[PDB]
DNA sequence: CAAGGCACATGACAACGGTGTTCAGTGCCGCGTTGCCCGATACCCCCTACCCGTAGTTGACTGGCATCCGGGCGCCGGGTCGCC
């Protein structure tokens, strides 16, 4: 958490370098923005031990995320090609990213 | 009866007979050391579906997350507070 929180004072320190009064709003809808784009980047960066780049990463959660609709809408473990199909890939795509996505155990 | 004269054979005389030798040359016909001619495989070339790093996303949206117990003992040791 703690290190999250830095992490969002670099994002805020990077907004108002890049802020200017010339947008007609207040800070809390700019700044924002780039504490968002600090937060993902360092969850993305930093959270794993076997370190995954950024487009695997978003396709980790964008799986995990439509899974669990899946889950939540049907109610039943969906077919893999099911699943291959909501997110468009090939089933062999799906399988490797499942495994990818896996944690260390101590 | 003795001396001098002619036959046949005889001490050597070389040169053929015939065979097995000295060099020597060159092969004859068995064993070896390296010429082919290829054929494959390692090393250059171009681009391209995808991997990986970076840049933004304008209503606003301003303090978490705690812990929480039935040891239990026992001592050391020092710190803090009390005494005065």
């Amino acid at each position: 958490f703690l290190d999250l929180i830095q992490e969002g004072n670099l994002g805020l320190i990077r907004a108002v370098e890049k802020f200017d009064y010339t947008k007609g709003y207040k800070f809390s809808t700019y700044a924002t923005w780039w504490i968002r784009q600090a937060i993902t980047r360092a969850m993305a960066d930093q959270a794993r031990t076997i370190r995954i780049p950024v487009h695997m990463v978003e396709v980790i959660n964008k799986l995990a995320r439509v899974q669990r609709q899946m889950l939540q809408d049907l109610g039943r473990e969906p077919t893999p090609e099911e699943l291959a199909k909501e997110l468009d890939m090939t089933p062999e795509k799906v399988i490797e990213v499942q495994k990818y996505g896996r944690e260390p155990i101590s």
